[PDB]
């Protein structure tokens, strides 16, 4: 699924995510637009030999199992193939435990490329949440 930048949002916001770590919405509204343009289906190799997953572009060396990725973790015990749904909540549920891992938001690189120490609110502007 291909999302709408307020139809993401307002599901960000229902699975907890607007201030999780102190981080507002806009925040990840920004970095799912530039990790994914807003597609569920994306996947991305790396030089490593990991992939990364969905719309928020998760990593198989650390938080999913994708059986290709030899000695990695699965630390969000999930298949990665589960982060590709047009259901969320996977994808959501791994974020939190990413972004809690001391580093923030900048486990994502684009987000701290091109999100981090921008008006972020204005990746919600109009939106009815
Ligand atoms: C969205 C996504 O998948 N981003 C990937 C990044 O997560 C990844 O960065 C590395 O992530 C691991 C796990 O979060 C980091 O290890 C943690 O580092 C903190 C602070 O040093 C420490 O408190 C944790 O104990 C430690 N956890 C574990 C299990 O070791 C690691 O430091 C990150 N490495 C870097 C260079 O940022 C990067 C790199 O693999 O890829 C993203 O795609
Ligand atoms: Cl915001
Ligand atoms: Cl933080
Ligand atoms: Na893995």
């Amino acid at each position: 699924k291909v999302f709408g930048r307020c139809e993401l949002a307002a599901a960000m916001k229902r699975h907890g995510l607007d201030n999780y770590r102190g981080y507002s919405l806009g925040n990840w509204v920004c970095a799912a637009k530039f990790e994914s343009n807003f597609n569920t289906q994306a996947t991305n190799r790396n030089t490593d030999g990991s992939t990364d997953y969905g719309i928020l572009q998760i990593n198989s060396r650390w938080w999913c199992n994708d059986g290709r990725t030899p000695g990695s973790r699965n630390l969000c015990n999930i298949p990665c193939s589960a982060l590709l749904s047009s259901d969320i909540t996977a994808s959501v549920n791994c974020a939190k435990k990413i972004v809690s891992d001391g580093n923030g938001m900048n486990a994502w690189v684009a987000w701290r490329n091109r999100c981090k120490g921008t008006d972020v609110q204005a990746w919600i502007r109009g939106c009815r949440l």
